[PDB]
């Protein structure tokens, strides 16, 4: 049970961290928040290894990021606005190397296929893009979600999955096979999402639910409800909604993340059909991103003031903060 003893907060950033990302060799973190900037992260220090500032004119973001995704070889991150933009970076240096646009919204989930340096995007234009980042092209658009998508995911097959937000569905898009399998699950916005392994994927809901998915059936194998308990009175309480969820690749542990106070790590039952609590990991604010290091030794949480999609609430006890929690 890490505490906050055990939890380091590296601070620079001047408003809420909206997304994070942690290398495949789990040397650093890169960052992105509210004030437009991306800050890559010494894991060991926890220096500043690199500082990309909002934006002659030199490359970055003029809108907040959203979401970024980094390839598995380490070499390419990827940055998505809210200029409906995706900006390519060489993740070594920092320099900056292409600008994808196509995107009509704001782009809302990222992630590399595994192995490969094909990309998959999504948005708030309602939908999934395939991009090759080796030849800065463009590849394909797909369509099915009925409204802004929420959230990205993808392995290693040629295949990755989305949180549909309000539309209430977790699609599943089998791009060689020209096939999307819908999955209708945990009620409310599905605003979160990750894989697990390339059979089973974790959600998180803005009615507080968590839910297990498997890719044969159609509805979660699991549904744990207000997983990060309530607020408010007798018969009318409102239930905590899960802003974050991360998995250790391959293995049962997830994190979940929200605004209660605290960080909980869950293990998955037998088959994933069963979500059972392993330990709150006390840290105050919204949970705006949690991500497990490739070794599985630690979990970073992206910590902000306010929720990443908007000013609606602000908890002024937490900080700005990319937090390292030793496992």
């Amino acid at each position: 049970g890490p505490e906050a003893a055990d939890i380091r907060v590296l601070r620079g950033h001047q408003l809420s961290i909206t997304c994070l990302v942690v290398t495949p060799d789990d040397s650093a973190i890169f960052s992105a928040a509210k004030d437009c900037s991306i800050i890559k992260w010494s894991v060991e220090s926890g220096r500043k290894l690199h500082v990309i500032p909002r934006a002659g004119k030199p490359p970055g973001h003029s809108s907040h990021v959203l979401c970024m995704a980094i390839s598995s070889d380490g070499k390419y991150l990827a940055s998505g606005d809210r200029s409906k933009l995706i900006l390519i970076w060489e993740a070594q240096s920092c320099q900056h190397l292409y600008t994808f646009t196509g995107h009509r919204d704001a782009v809302s989930g990222l992630a590399f296929r595994r192995g490969t340096h094909q990309l998959y995007s999504t948005s708030h234009d309602r939908s999934v893009k395939v991009w090759n980042v080796a030849e800065n092209s463009y590849v394909e658009t797909l369509f099915g979600h009925q409204d802004a998508v929420a959230a990205l995911d993808a392995l290693s097959r040629e295949c990755c999955v989305t949180a549909g937000g309000r539309d209430g569905t977790v699609r599943v898009w089998k791009i060689p096979e020209e096939s999307q399998l819908v999955f209708y699950g945990h009620q409310g916005s599905i605003d979160c999402i990750h894989l697990i392994n390339e059979e089973h994927m974790v959600s998180g809901a803005d009615d507080g639910s968590v839910a297990l998915w498997g890719l044969s059936k159609k509805r979660p194998l699991a549904l744990q409800r207000e997983a990060h308990g309530l607020r408010g009175e007798p018969g009318l309480e409102q239930p905590f909604w899960i802003s974050s969820v991360a998995a250790l690749l391959n293995t049962d542990l997830v994190a979940t993340g929200s605004h209660s106070s605290c960080v909980r790590l869950w293990q998955c039952g037998e088959g994933f059909r069963q979500l059972d609590l392993l330990c709150d990991i006390p840290l105050v604010g919204f949970i705006n991103s949690l991500k497990f290091s490739s070794s599985g030794d630690f979990l970073v949480a992206g910590v902000g003031q306010e929720h990443r999609l908007g000013r609606w609430w602000r908890i002024k006890e937490a900080r700005n903060s990319v937090c390292i929690i030793p496992l």
